[PDB]
């Protein structure tokens, strides 16, 4: 991989494994959001990092408060996949990570993705905005221009989620991490929460129909030692869900989301 | 990748991602697992293929029977491992794939690892002998003088696994696979097992100890619909047996052993 010319993004070829496909022979989406965490990884490494000096020593720490992910065509096992990614301020709230990825053959843009980062106190996991002196060590690293992957007006990766009210139509209970569910801190991995939102989607509708859209909101971590329900009720050629992820006992919200699936 | 110049072999390059490592910020075995599995269908494609013409008229598969892995030094985050790998027939009990783990900066060997493969009728589930026809359209792809990644005679991978008795000294129970942990065929990784078998190792084992050798024997598949509970007892550098079962009445799915070596 390589930062751009103009050194404000970073950009990365992908060869899809044997492993990473379903049953349609094309990467899933969890191989497709594995493939944006490593090139947003990649991108933060080549730039100096993704924590800055200030950060280390306040002991702060970006983290994930929503992810939008939509994809056109998922590529075929040993296609070349093309990832473009850059990173935005919006101004103290936190900061924005964007994806294009691309058929290395075509040219073609085949998914876009967007995620909004918040500012955390590692220790006492307290929200905060981003200060100046923080936020001034990342500019340089960030186009001045804004660059959006969904520049659109009405756009689904804005949208607010709402909770889903019990009765769920369905459900899939007991859920846990296991050690491969977990980062290099010990933390259970973003793509994890995307995996168990989408336990609970019935078979039929991953047979007849392909994943277009899905939305997810994180609003507390599972820890190495706790257990998800995950909950899914149809709401609308297009199907729609809503989905929750809570803890097991108490039903403690982690996370909550929306999935947009269209007829193969 | 690319087969080597006397196309009996394959080799690939692989550059260990963010993702793909542990809390001491290199791979994990199953990581290298993924990756030998990898080069393994890389190599299969290159060759025309994973069955012959024959096997795929008579309804037959290649099913793993047994998996033996060990590693000197696990790739860090970013380093860049190479891997060879290479097939040879058994006579009609099943063929042997065998793997070499290379650092691609000095060219020493890292790991190695060693499988045993069986003939399987995919709808009966019925073990079979190769055969003739079948062994004769394969025996153009490997080696004909023995290769072998584990040369010396009696050495780890042959070594018979004893069946763990209760009460099981740790256990880790309720655990099934998610739609990540299935293959493009709707099975279960065989991978996914090795995860399984880990994940009764206590915690402080994990910490002041790395996995130096580990060997597993697959005795029946889960079912994408099936609940596993996996068992181990210390046996001895800290040696466990292990056994993962169904959790109603007990069948047995896969059995191992782990031997690891104090950090
Ligand atoms: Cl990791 C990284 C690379 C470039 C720009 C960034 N802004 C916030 N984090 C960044
Ligand atoms: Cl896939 C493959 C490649 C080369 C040799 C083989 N023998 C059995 N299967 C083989």
């Amino acid at each position: 991989g390589s930062l751009t010319e103009d050194g404000l993004s970073y950009k990365e070829k992908f060869v899809v494994r044997s492993y990473e496909v379903g049953s349609n022979k094309t990467a899933t989406v969890e191989t497709i959001a594995n493939l944006l965490q490593e090139v947003g990884c990649n991108h933060a490494q080549s730039v100096g990092f993704a924590t800055t000096t200030t950060m280390r020593k306040l002991h702060l720490i970006w983290v994930t408060a929503r992810m939008h992910i939509e994809i056109y065509k998922y590529p075929a096992w040993g296609d070349v996949v093309e990832i473009e990614t850059w990173c935005q301020s919006e101004g103290r709230i936190g900061t924005r990570r964007d994806w294009i990825l691309k058929d290395s053959v075509t040219g073609e843009v085949t998914g876009r993705a967007t995620s909004k980062w918040v500012m955390m106190n590692q220790d006492t996991r307290r929200l905060q905005k981003v200060s100046d002196d923080v936020r001034d060590e990342y500019l340089v690293f960030c186009p001045q221009e804004p660059r959006l992957a969904f520049p659109e007006e009405n756009n689904r990766s804005l949208k607010k989620i709402p909770k889903l009210e019990d009765p769920a139509q369905y459900s899939m209970i007991g859920l846990k991490p296991r050690r491969a569910d977990l980062d290099m801190n010990q933390h259970v991995n973003n793509v994890t929460y995307i995996g168990w939102v989408l336990e609970s989607i019935p078979q039929e509708i991953v047979d007849t129909h392909e994943l277009q859209v899905i939305t997810l909101d994180y609003r507390r971590e599972c820890q190495q030692d706790d257990v998800v329900d995950s909950l899914t009720t149809t709401t609308s050629n297009d199907s729609q869900f809503l989905h929750l992820l809570r803890l097991s006992g108490d039903g403690q919200e982690i996370n909550r989301g929306t999935t947009l699936w269209r007829k193969k």
